[PDB]
């Protein structure tokens, strides 16, 4: 029914139901003041769970853990991370002693590397050129090109049209640009309009943060950026 919001979260994490076999995490983090929600992704994978994104840091993601293992009661078995930034890996060492394969995309492996953040384990082949997409278990994962980080992955539930965007895609109540330190601004939307030409048919978008929606939020994302980029 109601997403939940800041409101109704402190170190802790809910569930929200989209579809069979979907949800999304939400959790909080506090950064210079305020406190900003962060979605990952839950999918069944037949008898175990697939988990995109970690809930931003190792006690929000012992927490997520904690809430799948109450509420869902199916093993984690593997975890993709979207892309290097902490809301993404940070916690991937808390599901690595848990006994989860940690995936990434070379490139996003790298560049965590570089940043000095968790590394996930394995790394994911075929998806290094724009536009490349691979299967991965209930999943498909898609590389659109740079956007909010150069690395970044979106991705794609076919079963019940549920498009997860992570950072790449803003919520609709975001009307100026986040975190663009690692964004290639040129490169967003053409990024974005390669997610809506390989999936024109998603019924339900997921935004890394904040509330879902359609895929106006594409459009939406679009139109911010421009904005940004455009600042005088
Ligand atoms: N906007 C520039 N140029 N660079 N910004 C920064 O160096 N830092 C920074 C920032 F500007 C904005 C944010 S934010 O607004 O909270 N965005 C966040 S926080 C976690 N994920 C995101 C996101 O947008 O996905 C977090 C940050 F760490
Ligand atoms: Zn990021
Ligand atoms: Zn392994
Ligand atoms: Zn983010």
């Amino acid at each position: 029914g109601e997403y939940p919001t800041v409101s109704e979260i402190p170190g802790e994490v809910r569930l929200y139901q989209i579809a069979d076999g979907v949800w999304s995490h939400i959790a909080t983090q506090s950064f210079d003041g305020a406190v900003y929600p962060s979605n990952g992704l839950i999918v069944r994978d037949g008898d175990e769970l697939l988990l995109i994104d970690t809930a931003w840091g190792a006690k929000n993601t012992a927490a997520l853990l904690a809430e799948i293992e109450k509420q869902i009661g199916l093993p984690v078995t593997r975890a993709v991370s979207t892309h290097f930034h902490d809301d993404r890996v940070g916690g991937v060492d808390v599901l690595r002693a848990a006994g989860v394969a940690t995936y990434a995309s070379p490139s996003t492996r790298r560049l965590a590397e570089v940043e000095g953040n968790e590394i996930p384990t394995h790394s994911l082949e075929g998806l290094s050129s724009s536009g490349d997409a691979v299967r991965f278990g209930p999943v498909e994962l898609f590389y659109p090109g740079a956007a909010h980080s150069t690395d970044n992955l979106v991705v794609y539930v076919p079963s019940a049209s549920v498009l997860y965007g992570g950072c790449a895609i803003y919520e609709l109540s975001r009307t100026s640009a986040g975190n663009v330190a690692d964004a290639d601004l040129a490169e967003w939307p053409t990024s974005i309009e390669r997610i809506q030409q390989h999936y024109p048919e998603a019924q339900f978008v997921i935004p890394g943060h904040g509330l879902p929606g359609g895929l106006d939020l594409l459009k939406h994302t679009t139109n911010v950026v421009k904005a940004h980029t455009n600042r005088s």
